[PDB]
């Protein structure tokens, strides 16, 4: 593998994405490489957790279709804390429908999700119509999307082959395409970011197939970039400390990796 | 292949859902095998072609993440609808993430899609944890869940080993599961309906990965039980005239390869 080069000079790539190099400068400033899975169903409780632990995170994960009380105006309170603490928001929508469907549904219906998301993320399954479909709205929006290219889960069909039709995709829809959601590091080129979830500290699953590994096992020895952490946090009493745990935890991980 | 039964006496085998022999009964007294992809941003133009249409199909499917005016009052217009004219309501979310998470995605948010439609999909990437999780929302509800096994769109990763990971899958929840959506039979179990969008009656696709085939070629030569037509209905200038086109096709198509 190439000798690794740290987040602020990753930022600085000829190919850079500047969404990518706008988290990535973050990132570096910040000494945070953890991305909050705002899992609630209340807009406040969104709100509250975004404030407090925004100087923590380099960025928020959203499932806006939970929100009991969505409204466009409780994501524009959203993005002047993301502004403020400095983080992406990320919409975990995982576009999966055919181009001409995931255009709509990025664009528009209730969410107008490009209008307040930095970043979505989609499944290759359609094959790759759906990052054409998605990217007619979010270039011109100067945005960024994901591409799942393994999953945490038990039982999970994105493997092998699957796998690398993913990287490939990525690849060649460069101009939109600034990452991966995956289990290790899936692409050998730096311009392209690794996020991985199923992360706790502790060894574990929950009943309906999610399984867990640490921050050190992800960053350290699958070699990603930013862990995406959930019920870790969420579940916790003190939510700030246990972000602050995960932070640490992400952020060494990184450093002794980088040597 | 063993010998065909009638959408009727499918209705009555042993090992059917309640979901999916009540769409059959309706399929066989309606002359319909006909599923309008109801593909619009307007509640009203979705009410309308509901209404206008509803005789001539055995199902509307949704996309109500495009309706750009969705409420829950919309959603039970269209239910009255729906038992007035006989036809099930499919919601096309597409489910694809883990388990917990769909769980939520399925009963709440703004949506709450499991109050109002009889059918929704998943795709099987995730893993098994994916019908799991809907299920725990869904049995209770006594609705039905379609797997995707196979996408009509250009460069499709649901080929293969995958395609018999879906399958496997239906048949190991069949208690919820009562399909496929696919391009061609891909079950021996007549229990299962195969549903298949990207159907026109003439050749094409568009520029965004879709691929069309006839009514003739998918119920016929590939064996699915019913269309899913959008486009080729949706931007037709007489809708009514489209949908019967499109029904009468399929039927056809149904009746000879029955014998
Ligand atoms: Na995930
Ligand atoms: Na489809």
């Amino acid at each position: 593998a190439p000798k690794e080069l740290s987040f602020g000079a990753r930022a600085e790539l000829p190919r850079i994405h500047p969404v990518a190099s706008k988290l990535l400068r973050l990132m570096q400033k910040k000494e945070t490489n953890l991305c909050l899975s705002a899992d609630v169903s209340l807009a406040r409780e969104l709100l509250q957790l975004a404030d407090a632990l925004g100087p923590s995170i380099c960025m928020l994960k959203t499932h806006v279709d939970i929100l009991n009380d969505f409204t466009l105006d409780v994501m524009k309170e959203l993005i002047t804390l993301a502004k403020c603490h400095e983080f992406l928001i990320f919409e975990d929508r995982k576009f999966a429908d055919i181009g001409n469907t995931v255009k709509k549904q990025y664009e528009g219906g209730i969410f107008k999700i490009a209008s307040w998301a930095d970043l979505v993320n989609a499944h290759v399954v359609p094959g790759s119509g759906v990052v054409k479909g998605l990217q007619e709205v979010g270039l011109p929006l100067h945005r960024g999307c994901l591409l799942i290219a393994e999953m945490s889960s038990t039982g999970s069909l994105a493997t092998g082959d699957y796998t690398r039709a993913a990287v490939r995709m990525a690849e060649e829809h460069s101009e939109f395409v600034v990452g991966f959601i995956s289990g290790s590091r899936v692409s050998m080129k730096p311009e392209f970011l690794h996020l991985t979830p199923g992360v706790q500290l502790e060894a574990g699953g929950d009943n309906l197939g999610q399984q867990y590994n640490s921050p050190q096992e992800v960053i350290g020895k699958r070699g990603s970039d930013i862990i995406i952490v959930g019920r870790g946090i969420i579940s916790a009493a003190d939510r700030l400390e246990a972000a602050e745990m995960y932070r640490k935890a992400a952020w060494e991980a990184y450093l002794s990796r980088l040597g």
